[PDB]
């Protein structure tokens, strides 16, 4: 692990705090601009969509990336949510009913269990089931999401191989001849401090570069934010053009 | 099926000639501009990387995504040919001697035994092992391309189907928040008409559209307008912005 405090100047040139934390996987080496904050559990949000979908599929409460699930019918402020979705489009737009349909299903018990097993952040899923990643217990740190993510790029999740096949094809964000991009947004704004999520890595041709970010999220308007600074950091160090 | 002359201009205006076939999932149709070039059979070159990547997989030639195949220590003309490569970048860069390697472990006994399964184009494989998808009798036609495919993203090829998920995130060529392309290019050159190729299928939020196409292409210079033509279709029939 290495601190490499210039990053911040991607933070401070929007008027900005946050964490930025890279891991290089041929060298298992880290990288971050702020150790401490980097170890701070936070409320995961959407980013909990990774661990619901691979718990909800080996489960069988989701067959496969084609299964519908029908609107319910109530309108919700997020347009895009107000539609049919599938475990692509789910998580494309973050689409909490559907996720929270998925965790009811699932139920405490399994979903405890699960997490144990994925040794995932504080483990604890106090609250209520199908909420508890926004105002429930649960928190995750940034390096505790790579060490998640790590397994995951890696099968090692204690989960069937295709369970997180499919999850992994279901966070493709971005990708073309330089660079693909398998990540997950997140926001908190249940319980303070609100912060904005991005987590996931960036594979090369002979390399893969893991990533969580975190920052402070007073207000909607700089969630873009949350990958513009993460790629502003990529770039600087030569990871994608 | 129907046809759709109009997309000829897109051919024209580069002093080019070719097909372009599409399939609509959802509605079951297909487009073309033209009919009878959609059905003529053409050696199917690089193309070839789909079913011969899933064969290998299948059998345990290549044991997954991440397995390095060293380069021979041979300068080759193509200068990304000259380093190890994986499956995932063999693909990308169209690598032929892995694939050749491929062809000669899996041997002409399987070769022949999983093309009848997987009922690819004419089924044949007559002449050289490592080389019949190039020079020899195999042939396959556009709108063959996308029957293949078809299965493919249904997964119901005869083979595995870790093995058609781990092809599928191979063919992985562009992505953003519009749309999805998973593709393979391909450049025909031993056997005249020199043709290129483009196949794969375009994963929009509520549908999948199907594509094959084809185009003379008497030297390497103009290989780009085999995805910008393809664009350039997908744009009029609005399937991408
Ligand atoms: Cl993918
Ligand atoms: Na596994
Ligand atoms: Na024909």
């Amino acid at each position: 692990w290495q601190e490499n405090k210039s990053w911040n100047a991607h933070f401070t040139e929007h008027k900005s705090q946050g964490v930025v934390v890279l891991w290089n996987e041929n060298k298992q080496q880290g990288f971050t601009n702020n150790l401490k904050r980097a170890n701070q559990a936070f409320l995961p949000a959407a980013t909990f969509k990774i661990p619901n979908s691979l718990i909800a599929l080996d489960l069988g409460v989701v067959k496969d990336e084609h299964q519908v699930f029908k609107w319910d019918g109530q309108t919700r402020d997020i347009a895009t949510w107000n539609r049919d979705h599938n475990l692509i489009t789910a998580m494309k737009y973050s689409v909490v009913p559907v996720y929270q349909e998925f965790a009811r299903q699932i139920g405490e018990a399994r979903m405890s269990k699960m997490l144990h097993a994925f040794d995932y952040g504080n483990e604890d899923i106090s609250g209520n089931v199908d909420s508890f990643w926004l105002d429930g217990g649960i928190r995750i740190s940034a390096t505790e999401q790579i060490s998640f993510l790590r397994k995951l790029y890696h099968n090692k999740l204690h989960v069937s191989e295709r369970s997180q096949r499919i999850v992994k094809q279901a966070m493709l964000t971005e990708a073309n001849g330089d660079y693909i991009i398998r990540a997950k947004t997140g926001y908190s704004t249940r319980i303070e401090p609100k912060i904005g999520w991005w987590v996931g890595w960036v594979e090369l041709d002979d390399n893969v570069w893991f990533f969580a970010m975190n920052m402070d999220m007073p207000t909607s308007d700089g969630l873009g934010l949350r990958q513009a600074i993460t790629k502003e950091v990529l770039k600087q160090e030569k990871i994608i053009p």
